[PDB]
């Protein structure tokens, strides 16, 4: 394994790998880390580009994935992909795909031209129809995963998984000091526990002797380092290596 690895540079034909989404004022990180990585993988292992709908995952998985905007379980999300599949859907108001995200983007712990996130958002309805004008139908726009699995809390195996099969979904404890992250390699030193946060890990590297994981947050691009952040790697910091899940697309 190389000292560094950026899925964005390794798979130039998969632009989803470099894009940052915005979960809005809804605790839907579990769904976002999932559809983002799933999007990357459909592209990696089918070479076709598809914006996997966060809306379909967030609203239709149900109990098997948790409680919608109230939080969910990453592994549960990948299961839904293999069982019910996911339709396409782009950003809020983009009219891209079968089911674009329906929750407005907002400012996540930063000032900007968007409304500030309120964290209090209701889970949207599970509607099995596509936006007007889109084709094919909801049922025919479904993309299925052929396997859902969990990678062990092992730095090397996690790297090998990313190296070989692409970005995976992870989760870690977010403390208040992470909210203000701007650059460098994040290490928890102070702040109250905010809860678990599911995200997308797409690579790793070493910055000034400090090993890290390259992560894509889902708080838009004006948060952190263009929506991404680096986090200490190798010591299960904030449990970043304790809940890695992934899967493979069919055929
Ligand atoms: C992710 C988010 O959008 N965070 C923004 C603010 C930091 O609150 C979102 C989420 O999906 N979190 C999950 C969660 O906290 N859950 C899921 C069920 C309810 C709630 C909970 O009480 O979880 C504790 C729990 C841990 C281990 C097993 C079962 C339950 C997180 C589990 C995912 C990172």
């Amino acid at each position: 394994l190389p000292e560094s690895f950026d899925a964005r540079e390794q798979w130039p034909n998969c632009p989803t790998i470099k894009e940052i989404r915005d979960q809005g004022s809804c605790g839907s990180c579990w769904a976002f880390g999932a559809v983002e990585a799933i999007s990357d993988r459909i592209c990696i292992h089918s070479n076709v580009n598809v914006e996997v709908s966060a809306e379909d995952m967030l609203t239709c998985c149900g109990g098997e994935c948790g409680d919608g905007c109230n939080g969910g379980f990453p592994s549960g999300a990948w299961n839904f992909w293999t069982k019910k599949g996911l339709v396409s859907g782009g950003l809020y108001n983009s009219h891209v795909g079968c089911r674009p995200y329906s929750i407005p983007p907002c400012e996540h712990h930063v000032n900007g031209s968007r409304p500030p996130c309120t964290g209090e958002g209701d889970t949207p309805k599970c509607s099995k129809t596509c936006e007007p004008g889109y084709s094919p139908s909801y049922k025919e726009d479904k993309h299925f995963g052929c396997s859902s699995y969990s990678v062990a809390n092992n730095e090397k195996e996690i790297m090998a998984e990313i190296y070989k099969n692409g970005p995976v979904e992870g989760a870690f404890s977010v403390y208040s000091d992470f909210l203000l992250y701007k650059s460098g390699v994040y290490q928890h030193v102070s702040g109250e526990i905010m809860g678990g946060h599911a995200i997308r890990i797409l690579g790793w590297g070493v910055e000034n002797g400090t090993p890290y994981w390259l992560v894509g947050n889902s708080w838009n691009t004006d948060w952190g380092d263009n929506g991404f952040f680096k986090i200490l790697r190798g010591q299960d910091h904030c449990g970043i290596e304790s809940e890695i899940v992934a899967g493979m697309p069919c055929t």
